[PDB]
């Protein structure tokens, strides 16, 4: 239908703006920290820790099969990112440090981002 259509359009261009938004949140990380999932050759013991793994990787081959419906279910994943490290590694880390400072960064972008998303519809 030309309506299911319209809808798949719509989609291609949230997950642009979204692909924009990812670009500028990763920008924030520029140690590289969230770039991948944790290795569990690395660290063993992880999944007991953390039930919901996420990090940059794994939100870019979601983002390109055009998987976020929405901001809110994208917001979601990098709130992973920042939340599971933040439980996993002590305050005194430079792992915690970079979650704060990755959150703190990423607010100002994601707040322009709803409202874009609000905007355009």
């Amino acid at each position: 239908s030309m309506e299911q259509v319209a809808m798949e359009l719509r989609l291609t261009e949230l997950t642009r703006l979204l692909r924009s938004v990812l670009d500028q949140l990763q920008d924030k990380d520029p140690a590289r920290i969230f770039a991948q999932p944790v290795s569990l050759k690395e660290v063993p013991d992880y999944l007991d820790h953390i039930k919901h793994p996420m990090d940059f990787a794994t939100m870019r081959k979601r983002l390109e099969a055009q998987g976020y419906k929405n901001l809110h279910e994208f917001e979601e994943d990098f709130d992973l990112i920042i939340d599971n490290c933040m439980k996993y590694n002590a305050r005194d880390t430079v792992f915690y440090r970079a979650a704060v400072r990755l959150r703190d960064q990423g607010g100002v972008v994601l707040r322009q981002a709803r409202r874009e998303v609000d905007s355009i519809g």
